[PDB]
């Protein structure tokens, strides 16, 4: 890349893949931040609900019932809010910096190599005009002075441009694959953890509560024939 | 319970446990929604997620690799979508129709008595009003006999009413065990499942991905020098 014009060539397509690549990666946030906010608020509504359960009791067979539910509720609103640490952390936190930084990097030396360039253009025009006249040679001399001078600005304001352009080609790519494997990561402890905790002694729980719910079905259709009974003889 | 005293103070207490039972009730069921459309939320951001995943491509390695990354994605987002429908099914519509049916039944029954029970306090008001005058033959029998029927349809409203009280006891207990038993039973079903997705060759694969990221990373560090030697060689 031996010169300003292939140079200059090259950081248009590199400008081009990198509004495309703003444009995939803001969507890719957004996505994300809504899991996050959704694993966030789940853990939250899941704690608050065990908690609601251990409250039953400040008003006692059913007071114990509900106080196991509670403690596997609270087991899992553990892991929801591990998992919830760990999105937050390994997920949204290089995305976001990617965004935050890096993207907003690029359109802000995107805008220096601008003025740079509207200042360049400012000189050549200026430039054209004393040449249509016979003056100084001294505004000579500075007028083509301020070319050399604001055209070496424009070339470093392009090359610190098209550098950061190069790297956001890595970036993207760490930008891409670390969120994703944060987030799998996250997940695997997430449902391992989990999983443990819901084992054949807790289904062997749950069956027993189900019978106790049956049950009271059949009670409660058999006192409505008493109390009917009742509502008769007080008539 | 042969009278109506030792009824009328009863059915005070079951009114008195109904409304504590709506406040309870009430608090769970709003805990539970927060749960409901948390999970909810979270299907949809994570099957989105690996929508933009799949859609890459729409612009070689990393396409694929992006691919494989939602596959794994679209499986949790499934588990995360059948709990969604479980917990709807199995945990919300439970302790939504205690709320929506039964203690609105309740409200619905006790009021019916308090307009009753008011047309009966009219009747004895107007049988006070009228034993204070030499009057009709007729207007005493009518007095007498409005006493009579107003005081029979307070009592049959008051029945209901304490019928209702009554079979509230048990709905109470149905409502708060049922929805906790739905919710861990599909809260098995999608840990179970979930886990299982998330196996060791899937272990393998982010154990290589996070090697192609440390890769990049050095290739970055390496390809940022040799631009700064090419970004002076142009200057």
């Amino acid at each position: 890349l031996e010169d300003s014009p292939q140079t200059r060539s090259l950081l248009g397509v590199f400008e081009e893949d990198a509004t495309a690549i703003s444009n995939y990666m803001n969507q890719l946030y957004q996505a994300m931040h809504r899991i996050y906010d959704a694993q966030n608020e789940l853990s939250a509504a899941t704690h608050l609900t065990s908690k609601l359960l251990k409250e039953y009791e400040k008003q006692e067979v059913m007071s114990s019932t509900l106080q196991q539910f509670s403690k596997v509720i609270d087991e899992l609103s553990s892991c929801h809010a591990v998992l919830s640490t760990q999105l937050a952390d390994a997920m949204m936190f290089p995305i976001t910096q990617f965004k935050e930084r890096d993207l907003k990097e690029i359109l802000t030396l995107k805008e220096v190599f601008q003025i740079a360039s509207n200042d360049h253009d400012a000189a050549i025009n200026r430039y054209s005009r004393l040449s249509k006249k016979r003056e100084n040679d001294k505004v000579k001399y500075e007028v083509t002075e301020d070319v050399y001078t604001s055209r070496k600005k424009q070339h470093q304001t392009m090359m610190h441009y098209f550098c950061a352009l190069n790297t956001l080609q890595y970036k993207k790519k760490i930008a891409l694959l670390e969120p994703l494997l944060g987030y799998m990561q996250a997940q695997i402890s997430f449902f391992k953890m989990g999983s443990e905790n819901l084992n054949e002694q807790l289904e062997e729980f749950l069956a027993n509560i189900g019978t106790s719910v049956q049950n009271v079905r059949r009670e409660m259709d058999s006192d409505i024939e008493t109390m009917q009974q009742t509502i008769e003889d007080l008539e």
